[PDB]
């Protein structure tokens, strides 16, 4: 339908035939579209598949903690129109220059609102769906601080050897059999809670998960788990707090995937150790 479909025309208009002032990101334009501030991303292809049906569903999933899908235009390249987020991303605060450190707190409640979007696609959406790249990457950041789950449901273009997914996300199972399970999710979701206690990358020579692994590993990890957190936290953050992240983040990281939590359950936890 032409309300969730654009013309070619409407876009480049809206972009100035997409002019390089108009890129904010990766080939990604910022547009006002029909009232509504968006992000228009070039996809170097194009499908009548049920894709395109698919990219119906997908416009109809509406959460805030979910990035949404606003519409898309078949006039020959596969545009996708996002609704814009103004504030980067999650990687760009914790490790980019220029941005002042994520308070403890505000790093709970990213979180939350992460689990919280991750819940929502894992148990109700119709259909639901398994993202199959989360990543601090894909985690957006409002003017608010509040976190948005960028770009799920995004899989069949890149599937349709080759492998989804992100060096330092991958679970054991999916790197070693190739086993897809909602369990994928719950792994990369611990990778970034042990990114917001760290702001340390996914990657590094060294992996996150094997790091604080030998760290929770010890009888008293409290003078190691010190050493882990972010030193631009200094001395403000909860140590209890702290500790309940890592142990949950090391619940998510666990090599079988059957006893890790699900995403109901880390909201639950992420709520007691609030903020």
């Amino acid at each position: 339908d032409k309300s969730v479909e654009f013309s070619y025309d409407e876009l480049a208009t809206a972009t100035d035939n997409f002019s390089l002032a108009n890129k904010i990101g990766g080939s990604v334009y910022y547009a006002e579209l029909r009232g509504e501030r968006a992000a228009i991303k070039k996809m170097d292809m194009q499908a009548s598949k049920e894709f395109l049906a698919e990219l119906k569903v997908l416009t109809r999933v509406h959460h805030l903690n979910l990035v949404r899908l606003i519409g898309y235009s078949i006039e020959g390249s596969l545009f996708l129109v996002y609704e814009f987020i103004e504030n980067g991303n999650l990687s760009q605060h914790l490790r980019g220059s220029g941005r002042d450190p994520l308070p403890w707190a505000t790093r709970v409640q990213i979180a939350l609102d992460s689990a919280r979007g991750l819940e929502y696609i894992h148990e109700h959406t119709v259909p639901v769906y398994i993202h199959r790249d989360i990543k601090s990457a894909n985690i957006l950041i409002d003017k608010n601080y509040r976190g948005k789950v960028a770009n799920f449901g995004l899989t069949k273009l890149t599937e349709v050897g080759r492998l989804v997914g992100t060096f330092g996300y991958m679970p054991p199972e999916y790197a070693q059999y190739g086993d897809v399970s909602p369990k994928v999710d719950v792994y990369a979701f611990g990778v970034v809670l042990y990114e917001l206690i760290s702001a340390k990358d996914a990657i590094v020579s060294k992996g996150l998960v094997a790091l604080f692994e030998g760290v929770l590993s010890q009888p008293d990890p409290t003078e190691d788990l010190r050493k882990l957190v972010d030193q631009r936290l200094g001395d403000n953050y909860p140590v209890d707090s702290v500790r309940k992240m890592a142990q949950l983040a090391k619940a998510c990281t666990q090599d079988n995937p059957q006893l890790r939590p699900s995403m109901r359950s880390i909201v639950v936890a992420l709520m007691t150790l609030s903020s």
